[PDB]
């Protein structure tokens, strides 16, 4: 199974952001893909990165990235929604390979909620 080149570009963008903290670079790179109807994949990949990460740096930085991209209208309401729903669907698969993932997901969802970037009902759909 070959690497979907859009998945690969999103993964590189996210990895470069975790190094530099340059949100601007990340936002520019994302928009240049010209793939607004695939922004749910960016959301999904970013949250998976949080879940697979050790400690708190990736968690804090992806939270800040998502808040910024939502606040600049770069990620639309329904792309945010579709990304989180994918996570909600796969979290039993993820938690089996990464223990304590349900707990990291719950805290991340609550932070996004407290930031004002997700609705009450998306927060409440968290398993």
């Amino acid at each position: 199974q070959p690497v979907n080149h859009l998945v690969k570009e999103i993964d590189m963008l996210l990895k470069e952001y975790l190094l530099s903290g340059d949100i601007s670079e990340a936002e520019h790179c994302l928009k240049e893909l010209e793939v607004p109807h695939f922004h749910h994949e960016l959301v999904y990949e970013a949250i998976v990165m949080v879940l697979e990460s050790t400690g708190e740096s990736a968690f804090k930085m992806i939270l800040d990235l998502l808040k910024s991209l939502w606040k600049s209208s770069t990620i639309t309401i329904d792309q945010m929604k579709r990304g989180y729903e994918r996570i909600y669907n796969e979290i039993p698969d993820i938690n089996l390979d990464v223990p304590h993932s349900y707990s990291v997901l719950e805290r991340f969802v609550e932070e996004c909620f407290q930031a004002g970037i997700i609705s009450k009902q998306l927060r409440d759909l968290c398993p």
